[PDB]
């Protein structure tokens, strides 16, 4: 589990995402395993602006945050999980790194901030759903 909590919006999993999220929803995309759903109160989480490929993401299944190299966001084949068939997952970066179901929504962070959220895992990879592309998350 984790979220990003940035201006007035929330940004899950879309797999993890609550009633409460769709019932608030600003935006959500299958392919990218991203929601985002409005807040009362405003967050402070800076996403990260930026092309970085190191960074440290947060593992909630070994209660560590582990220093990684990461792909650049891509469209890649995603073998089946828990909670998603085998298909193509879009913005999405890898490293090598542990990563269970449980583990979907820890932090992925850089020198510029909240780069991305896990969102995939198994064969000794960790995958991550990238924000930084989402501008609008700074704003309105
Ligand atoms: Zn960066």
């Amino acid at each position: 589990s984790g979220a990003i909590y940035v201006g007035n919006y929330r940004v899950v999993n879309r797999h993890l995402a609550t009633h409460n999220d769709w019932a608030n929803l600003v935006w959500e995309d299958s392919s990218r395993d991203l929601l985002v759903s409005s807040t009362t109160a405003q967050g402070c989480d800076t996403i990260a602006r930026c092309d970085c490929q190191t960074g440290v993401y947060y593992c909630s299944s070994r209660r560590k945050h582990y220093p990684v190299s990461f792909s650049k966001p891509s469209l890649i084949f995603v073998e089946a999980s828990e909670y998603y068939p085998a298909r193509y997952q879009s913005h999405l970066m890898l490293a090598v790194g542990h990563s269970e179901p449980g583990d979907c929504g820890g932090i992925l962070r850089c020198q510029h901030g909240v780069v991305g959220i896990v969102s995939t895992g198994g064969n000794g990879l960790v995958g991550f759903a990238d924000v930084r592309d989402l501008l609008w998350l700074d704003e309105e």
